[PDB]
């Protein structure tokens, strides 16, 4: 007997499970359309080089990589953003800006689950914080579309420029900034003795702790100035999100850095207000990535990723994922095999009119055909019997036996 | 500068291309719903064992496989059907039958393109040819939904039981039947001297050629009998497809075997009636696969695969793939940055009412905002200016400047 279980750390999606996933994706798609984002895709298999950033990131530590038979180093994408950048670079001057691109790629890791789907939304060619605002509102919009309120979740928001200044003022060559954000991001999970050790292990702390634990924007105006670009940006951000109507969804948190190397400005993180779950989504501005990839002109970018697992746990906890049973409008039941041809002509017309319809495919008695119709969640059973066919009719019966002329069925 | 090109033999899908792919997938999805099929998915990464059938298949010759870091032999699926079977086996008795499952997996190969998307439709637990009928009608339905007529394409249909008998009558142990179908399938591409050599290389021909070139069902009634199960099946098949209204789409071809090992009965192949393109889709009955995988009870199955490339070439040839430009209902234009907050409250309401809307994100003059709106295919531009806002109004303008009160916009 064969191995019925999927490969280590990956999920099967039989119809029941697939309905749950499709309910989630519908929202991701519907939200992108609402916000004017265009869909894209790229291979799940990308060159390994694409992710060699050399900043001790979890995402590049836990790459699911291998060597092709022909020698080339490739990998199953751990994230989409580098793929996006490559596409953007290839377009170059032909790419009209600003561009708003989205996708729902499966992304991978080797280690616990080894794959997840991650909704990606990104805005390209927008200098101002209006990008981050839109993005953050898109994420709130989706969560709200799934049944969640500002009582259930929020989005913590920060800027890396604050810390950039503190690092810069402290004489630290700017090349150390990315490795620092990555360690500081660990602060949540690892202890302060362990996190302090990594910053010292990178050749160096006090000012970092104090600034991470600042609880308000006023307090960072004290420390940095009321027109550090970061203060002006965050105020504009919050004012814009206020104005869009999602003020109760967003708040400031000076400890939020995110784990990725390329964020340069505003960064953000979705969370459940009960403190039970990991981050629901994560994102930020990344204005230098494309310059890093070799763009002859800097290209401002911002975006986020929004996983398919934490959100589902959350929705299951809040009882917002009722099992969605399969449905179909009509189930056509031939009285017996001599009626099959006629049953098919009826099936054809039901479908021609835009309805979803089955026909009983195997041979069985009418009552068992009816039970089957109930089991597949048919809204209506259409019995095709010889007596009624003579009258140009069939027997209809609503499941959620009046005879009906064929033309009136639809 | 980074490598902008995708990995060898795989496709990027920027927004333009993705619109074409989504137009195709919409049809695959819409057709499955019309026919009552339920969506499923499974990992693109499956155990390599799953595909070791030992019958010289192209699909298992050109497996994109590798060894995980932990030693396990895995591969990127070359086809979905084995995944489907595994899922079905795992369900066992809990799986209610008949089941009609579909998916649009990316599938892989190593060698020319190395990936394609393949719509899969399969019916489980149906003994009779009504399964093959439904499946064949689903494929015609999709092609017709894409603009194609029975003048443009057809479906060639055969049964492997015919050849099974000829092989059986000729004393050939039934274990040789699969290897034979695989060689005979090559007959299209390779010469008869080369195809004859493989059948002799498998320890053995004349009767095979003659029966492959039989041009009608009557002629196979002569050779096999008018109640070989295969004659009764094909007549039922054609009668049912006749009755559904797709008689002009289907025809008999005794040379059609298909390249896969597991087909046991009816097999079929979509084709363009101009003889320009490879097969558009392919499928058949496979009643023994699950018994092969270890099912304690035989499970009848039939299905097909329908690629994303040949169909697109065909549609491009018939001029049925006009470029689909991006669209969005509204583009909200703040007169200047002081109007941004108000512009956002308007944006919120447009979206709240189910419309797709952008807001101009960067700072620019109104005429350039208008050009942008035209470029993204906005149906309507909504200017948010201070003079009109005082009146509780905005300036609307249809692109495919009458002032309007906020409540009337939606
Ligand atoms: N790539 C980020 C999310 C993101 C998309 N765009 C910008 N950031 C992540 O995987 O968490
Ligand atoms: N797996 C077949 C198509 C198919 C699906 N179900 C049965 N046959 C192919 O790749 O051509
Ligand atoms: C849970 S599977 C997963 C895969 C890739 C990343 N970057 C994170 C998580
Ligand atoms: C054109 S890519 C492709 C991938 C897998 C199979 N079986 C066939 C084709």
């Amino acid at each position: 007997m064969v191995e019925t279980e999927p490969v280590q750390g990956c999920r099967d999606f039989p119809p029941e499970a697939m309905r749950c996933r499709r309910h989630l994706f519908d929202v991701f798609h519907a939200t992108a359309k609402t916000f004017g984002f265009e869909e894209y895709d790229a291979p799940v298999l990308e060159s390994e080089e694409l992710y060699i950033r050399k900043a001790g990131e979890e995402i590049t530590e836990q790459m699911f990589n291998f060597i092709t038979k022909g020698g080339h180093r490739v990998a199953l994408r751990p994230e989409m953003t580098p793929s996006l950048a490559r596409l953007l670079l290839g377009k170059g001057r032909s790419l009209l800006l600003p561009a708003k691109w989205y996708s729902i790629p499966q992304c991978w890791r080797y280690e616990r689950r080894r794959e997840h789907y991650q909704w990606n939304m990104d805005i390209v060619g927008v200098k101002s914080v209006s990008a981050e605002v839109e993005l953050v509102c898109a994420a709130c919009w989706a969560m709200r579309s799934l049944g969640l309120s500002s009582k259930d979740v929020g989005i913590k928001v920060n800027s890396r420029k604050v810390l950039q200044t503190v690092v810069e003022q402290a004489g630290v060559t700017s090349d150390k900034f990315a490795p620092v954000c990555v360690i500081v991001d660990k602060m949540e999970k690892i202890p302060r003795e362990e996190v302090e050790a990594q910053l010292a292990v990178l050749g160096l702390v006090d000012a970092i702790t104090t600034t991470l634990s600042l609880k308000s924007i006023d307090e960072i105006a004290q420390r940095v100035g009321e027109e550090h670009e970061a203060v002006k940006e965050l105020r504009q951000f919050f004012e814009q999100v206020e104005a869009y109507g999602y003020g109760d969804w967003v708040l400031f948190d000076a400890s939020v850095v995110r784990g990725l190397a390329y964020y340069t400005g505003i960064v953000f993180e979705g969370f459940d207000r009960e403190g039970k779950f990991r981050a629901l989504c994560g994102g930020g501005r990344y204005d230098n990535l494309l310059t890093t990839y070799g763009s002859p002109t800097p290209i401002p970018c911002a975006g986020f990723g929004f996983g398919d697992c934490v959100i589902v746990e959350l929705l299951q906890e809040k009882r917002l994922l009722p099992d969605i049973p399969h449905v179909v409008d009509d189930v056509v039941i031939p009285f017996d095999e001599s009626m099959r041809p006629h049953a098919l002509a009826v099936l054809r017309r039901l479908r021609d009119a835009g309805r979803s319809a089955d026909i009983i495919l195997d041979k069985k008695k009418v009552v068992q055909a009816f039970n089957y119709a109930d089991r597949v969640g048919a809204v209506r059973a259409v019995l095709v019997a010889p007596e009624e066919w003579e009258r140009g009719e069939v027997q209809v019966k609503m499941l959620r036996g009046f005879a009906v002329p064929l033309d009136r069925l639809v």
